[PDB]
């Protein structure tokens, strides 16, 4: 009887229509949208469903992704024989918080408030810096590491595997490595859409304020362990979460190492929430399946798997 891990996506997986399918098929989904709209004091139905301008901000993206992940988890959990009992949970940047929350260390409205804040503080810390992030494709993890280290204002921010590396820094300084990246074998260089550089020193300012908010918000309750993007080591308490969700912000998201060190401990992955970004990254990282649970269709497919393989 097979065994599973949970995957929680981060920025880049938000979409117009994010949790629409959930909302209409389930009363529980409807109720959490309301609870969310009240807590954040913004209409979350409209912010997720129709073109809006606000969902573009880190401050509203981060809690929107959390929202659908949360709902995906509840719906699935309520049908799992004996509830979800994953061997571990992995997130991607903002997904890690999600994972911590659903472990039981963070109530619904507290997590929305923390996530909204994480986005706000990332935006504030980066304001008036001309900060951005830049996807590079096909250059070695080690080659970019040493390129960034010999280059002012540029850092490695994600190691997503399959030779996909996200860099962070001052726009022009990134938007100027082009001819050198090209020569190193970059097959594609896309700028992400945001004036924030996360997982690098640009976030240093916010580490203390965030730590404070973690201490005040985290309970000490974890049904399952989570894998740190920062250290690629599992954790299951408040002290460690406080420390590790802090440190994450200024350290490369090591999504590749996290999957590899852990791929042997399970037979299958559930991506909880919208999109299939982490399904995608695993194609290049593992041969184990990932059912994406963002849909009523995905919801039903996850349930069938549990009914059959336990």
């Amino acid at each position: 009887s097979m065994q599973y891990a949970l995957l929680f996506p981060g920025q880049g997986s938000q979409c117009i229509g994010m949790g629409k399918s959930f909302y209409e098929g389930h009363t529980l989904a409807k109720e959490l949208f309301e609870r969310a709209s009240n807590a954040l004091k913004v209409d979350m139905k409209k912010t997720l469903f129709e073109e809006n301008e606000l969902l573009k901000e880190s401050a509203y993206t981060q809690p929107a992704i959390y929202l659908v992940s949360y709902i995906a988890y509840q719906l699935l959990n309520k049908q799992a024989n004996g509830g979800l009992k994953p061997v571990f949970a992995l997130g991607h940047s903002l997904g890690e918080v999600s994972a911590v929350s659903l472990s039981g260390a963070l109530d619904f409205e507290k997590a929305l408030k923390l996530t909204h804040q994480r986005g706000k503080m990332m935006q504030e810390a980066c304001a008036n810096k001309d900060a951005s992030m830049m996807v590079v494709l096909g250059v070695s993890e080690e080659s970019l590491l040493s390129l960034c280290q010999r280059t002012k204002n540029v850092w490695c921010a994600n190691f997503n595997g399959g030779m996909q590396v996200v860099l962070a820094g001052v726009k022009d300084d990134l938007k100027a490595l082009e001819p050198t990246l090209k020569e190193m074998g970059a097959k594609r260089v896309v700028f992400l859409e945001m004036s924030v550089a996360s997982h690098c020193p640009f976030l240093e300012p916010m580490i203390f304020k965030f730590q404070e908010l973690l201490e005040k918000s985290l309970k000490d309750k974890f049904h399952f362990e989570i894998i740190s993007n920062a250290t690629n080591e599992a954790y299951h308490n408040k002290a460690k979460a406080v420390e590790l969700l802090s440190l994450q912000l200024t350290q490369p998201v090591r999504y590749q190492d996290c999957v590899k060190s852990n791929n042997d401990r399970v037979d299958i992955f559930f991506e909880l929430g919208c999109g299939s970004v982490l399904k995608g990254l695993n194609k290049r990282l593992s041969n184990k399946p990932t059912i994406s649970v963002g849909d009523n269709k995905g919801l039903d497919e996850a349930i069938e798997f549990l009914e059959e393989y336990v």
